[PDB]
């Protein structure tokens, strides 16, 4: 397909990497595990802000969450239901944090999915929370020379 995954886009995770500093805060890495999860190709998803995974079931106040996360450049994790390509929702347990350059500035914001199917709470909430922090500390790591 157009857009052949780099290194990163092939760790074996749920994750995109955005670019605020572009129009509308939009996809400029997207892993291939996004994609199967999605159903999304790579060249339908560049350059797209997130919003597109967003449908009927969305909790809109989970949203505003996200926005006011991205607006005042810091973490946040969240559940909220998502669709693909082919109209199936999962649950999306997401957590965004920005990553920063060597002056501290705001240089990417990177984010990172569990898909579930239901709503977790408790144990499995605490376990894909502890997964998925793992995960974007590595993608920090990652993105860090892009
Ligand atoms: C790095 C990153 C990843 C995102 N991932 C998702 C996602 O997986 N699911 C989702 O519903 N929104 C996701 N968003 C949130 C939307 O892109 C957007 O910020 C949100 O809808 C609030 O902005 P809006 O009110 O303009 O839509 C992500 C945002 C960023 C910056
Ligand atoms: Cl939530």
């Amino acid at each position: 397909g157009e857009f052949l995954a780099t290194t990163l886009e092939r760790i074996e995770k749920n994750f995109v990497i955005t670019d605020p500093r572009l129009p509308d805060n939009p996809i400029i890495f997207a892993s291939d595990s996004f994609l199967q999860l999605t159903e999304y190709s790579r060249e339908e998803i560049l350059g797209r802000n997130c919003r597109f995974l967003q449908g009927p079931e969305t909790d809109r106040a989970t949203v505003r969450k996200i926005r006011d996360a991205i607006d005042n450049q810091t973490e946040v994790t969240v559940q909220l239901i998502n669709y693909t390509k082919s109209g199936k929702k999962f649950w999306n347990l997401f957590h965004l944090q920005p990553m920063r350059d060597q002056k501290g500035d705001v240089q990417y914001f990177i984010g990172v999915l569990l898909d579930g199917t239901e709503h977790v709470r408790d144990a499995a909430e605490r376990e894909g929370v502890m997964l998925i922090k793992k995960t974007a500390e590595n993608i920090d790591e990652a993105a860090k020379e892009l």
